[PDB]
Order: structure tokens, then sequence, then C-alpha cells
């Protein structure tokens, strides 16, 4: 828990989701070219979103394996609900949950555990002890409902930190 710093998202170019367990693209290809995959998720805006599998309803929990390209010591990360013209801004139902850290994904460690207040909540930052990583793990733990059962669509997730020598 810092001060009022302020300072500006890291520049997710060099990014990747290079892992994770649900989205709707794993079904038919058409899916495929709504742009709802999980690359849709740091493109640099909430307008373009992430959709959950949808033919089959899985349960949770849902996590990503982001790749920032180099390394970084994260002060903090957040992520932010869908928003028009997204296709599912009533899908954005984070809860509950949390995000973790590596350097060579394969040794993590937890940063914090974020909980949403309410559906399709604007942003949702939380301050993350300095950590030293290349690797970011995010994960939904709890969902809230909706009329259509357990949904969930995501905007997008930012992380801050300072970037290591480039040596
Ligand atoms: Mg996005």
């Amino acid at each position: 828990y810092t001060v009022k710093f302020q300072p500006d998202p890291i520049d997710k170019k060099g990014w990747s989701v290079i892992d994770f367990n649900n989205c709707c693209t794993q079904d038919g290809g058409w899916y495929l070219n709504m742009g709802w995959g999980v690359e849709s998720l740091i493109d640099n805006n909430p307008g373009t979103q992430w959709l959950c599998r949808w033919d089959v309803k899985e349960p949770l929990p849902y996590y990503f394996v982001f790749d920032m390209g180099k390394e970084y010591t994260l002060f903090r990360f957040g992520f932010a609900n869908p928003v028009a013209p997204a296709a599912h801004v009533w899908a954005g139902t984070s809860k509950a949950g949390y995000v973790e850290a590596s350097i060579d994904n394969e040794n993590w460690v937890k940063l914090k555990d974020w909980t949403s207040p309410k559906i399709g909540e604007p942003n949702v930052n939380m301050d993350v002890p300095a950590t030293q990583a290349r690797y970011i793990r995010f994960v939904i733990t709890d969902t809230y409902p909706t009329y259509d059962g357990l949904r969930v669509s995501l905007g997008e997730v930012y992380a801050w930190g300072l970037e290591h020598h480039h040596h």
C-alpha cells in the first residue's frame, strides 16, 4: 500500500497471454472472428473484451499467465470490466480472486487478493508488494451470478512497475 504515485501502466506491447484455461474460442471457430479471445485482454483498451467458454459453463477458477517480455518490479496491478461497444458488459462479474508473479514461469509468489464490489465495476486496482517479475498470473475465483447463471467477460488487465536494466 503506497501513497499517491499515479505513474503510467507498463506498455503491454511486448506482452502476450502465454497461458490460460478458459475462453470462448476453445469451441467453434466462429467465436474466433469475434475478437473475444484472451489476446483481447492486453490490447490497450477496455473497448475490446474477453469471453469465457460459453457453449459449456466451466467451473471456476479461470486463470491467465501474461508474459510481459522483459523483467519488471510491479508496484500495482488491476483490471477493468468490459465497456461498450463490448458485446458483454453485463458479463463482467469478477468478484474475488488473486494475482501471482514469477520470474521464470516456474516459481510463483502471491501478490494480493483483489475483490470487486459489483458487476461491471469500472476499474479494480490493488497495491502489490514491490516484487520483481516477468510473468503475471491473474486468477478469477468467484463470480457474481447473472440472469443466465455463471457468465463472465473481462475488459482488460493493467500492470505498473519499474523496468529492470535493459542490459
Ligand atoms: Mg481489452
